Protein backbone atom coordinates (compact mmCIF):
# COMPACT_ATOMS: atom_id res chain seq x y z
CA UNK A 1 0.00 0.00 0.00
CA UNK A 2 2.42 3.08 -1.21
CA UNK A 3 0.43 5.73 0.19
CA UNK A 4 1.63 9.12 2.04
CA UNK A 5 -0.32 12.11 4.19
CA UNK A 6 0.42 15.65 4.18
CA UNK A 7 2.87 17.17 6.92
CA UNK A 8 -0.18 18.13 8.94
CA UNK A 9 -2.34 15.59 9.35
CA UNK A 10 0.13 12.79 9.78
CA UNK A 11 0.90 14.64 13.22
CA UNK A 12 -3.06 13.20 13.79
CA UNK A 13 -2.22 9.87 13.28
CA UNK A 14 0.84 9.41 15.18
CA UNK A 15 -1.07 11.44 18.63
CA UNK A 16 -3.62 8.79 17.59
CA UNK A 17 -1.39 5.58 17.92
CA UNK A 18 0.83 5.20 15.17
CA UNK A 19 4.67 3.99 15.23
CA UNK A 20 6.79 6.17 13.28
CA UNK A 21 9.74 4.09 12.09
CA UNK A 22 12.77 6.34 11.42
CA UNK A 23 14.51 4.23 8.63
CA UNK A 24 17.49 6.64 9.63
CA UNK A 25 20.68 6.78 11.23
CA UNK A 26 20.95 6.28 14.46
CA UNK A 27 23.69 7.56 16.90
CA UNK A 28 24.69 9.83 13.75
CA UNK A 29 20.95 11.36 14.12
CA UNK A 30 21.28 10.98 18.57
CA UNK A 31 21.99 14.18 18.25
CA UNK A 32 17.58 14.92 17.82
CA UNK A 33 14.87 12.26 17.88
CA UNK A 34 11.60 13.01 16.62
CA UNK A 35 8.76 13.14 19.76
CA UNK A 36 8.29 9.27 19.62
CA UNK A 37 9.94 7.80 16.61
CA UNK A 38 11.13 3.83 16.33
CA UNK A 39 14.51 2.49 15.61
CA UNK A 40 13.98 0.17 12.38
CA UNK A 41 16.40 0.88 9.77
CA UNK A 42 16.17 -1.87 6.49
CA UNK A 43 18.78 -3.70 8.62
CA UNK A 44 16.22 -3.96 11.36
CA UNK A 45 13.19 -4.16 9.02
CA UNK A 46 15.13 -6.56 6.92
CA UNK A 47 17.14 -8.41 9.59
CA UNK A 48 14.26 -8.17 12.13
CA UNK A 49 11.27 -7.59 10.15
CA UNK A 50 8.31 -6.32 10.72
CA UNK A 51 8.24 -3.69 13.34
CA UNK A 52 5.78 -6.19 15.38
CA UNK A 53 7.25 -4.91 18.69
CA UNK A 54 5.99 -1.47 16.87
CA UNK A 55 2.75 -2.77 15.08
CA UNK A 56 -0.90 -1.24 15.57
CA UNK A 57 -3.06 -0.63 13.18
CA UNK A 58 -1.31 2.24 10.44
CA UNK A 59 2.62 2.35 10.60
CA UNK A 60 4.38 5.33 9.24
CA UNK A 61 7.59 5.03 7.30
CA UNK A 62 9.92 8.00 6.66
CA UNK A 63 12.53 10.37 8.37
CA UNK A 64 14.04 12.52 5.74
CA UNK A 65 13.81 15.81 3.80
CA UNK A 66 13.48 14.15 0.31
CA UNK A 67 16.20 11.73 -0.68
CA UNK A 68 15.21 8.41 -2.26
CA UNK A 69 12.14 6.63 -0.27
CA UNK A 70 10.13 5.30 -3.07
CA UNK A 71 13.32 3.65 -4.62
CA UNK A 72 12.60 0.84 -1.82
CA UNK A 73 9.43 1.80 -0.45
CA UNK A 74 7.20 -0.90 -2.09
CA UNK A 75 8.86 -3.98 -0.94
CA UNK A 76 9.06 -2.06 1.83
CA UNK A 77 5.67 -2.19 2.59
CA UNK A 78 5.35 -5.73 2.52
CA UNK A 79 8.27 -5.77 4.90
CA UNK A 80 6.04 -4.33 7.68
CA UNK A 81 3.43 -6.13 6.51
CA UNK A 82 0.79 -7.43 7.57
CA UNK A 83 0.55 -4.19 8.02
CA UNK A 84 -0.57 -0.55 6.88
CA UNK A 85 2.12 1.06 5.56
CA UNK A 86 2.92 4.60 4.63
CA UNK A 87 5.27 7.36 3.46
CA UNK A 88 5.40 10.82 4.79
CA UNK A 89 5.50 13.62 2.14
CA UNK A 90 8.73 14.71 1.02
CA UNK A 91 10.18 16.80 4.14
CA UNK A 92 10.72 16.06 7.64
CA UNK A 93 8.95 18.95 8.73
CA UNK A 94 5.53 17.56 9.78
CA UNK A 95 6.43 17.80 12.68
CA UNK A 96 8.48 20.74 12.78
CA UNK A 97 5.45 22.02 10.56
CA UNK A 98 4.26 23.73 13.40
CA UNK A 99 8.18 24.88 14.61
CA UNK A 100 8.17 21.63 17.06
CA UNK A 101 11.81 20.56 17.98
CA UNK A 102 12.53 17.19 18.38
CA UNK A 103 14.13 15.32 21.40
CA UNK A 104 17.59 16.87 21.97
CA UNK A 105 20.07 15.49 24.65
CA UNK A 106 18.83 18.17 26.13
CA UNK A 107 15.27 19.06 26.19
CA UNK A 108 15.10 21.02 29.68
Amino acid sequence: ALTTISPHDAQELIARGAKLIDIRDADEYLREHIPEADLAPLSVLEQSGLPAKLRHEQIIFHCQAGKRTSNNADKLAAIAAPAEIFLLEDGIDGWKKAGLPVAVNKSQ
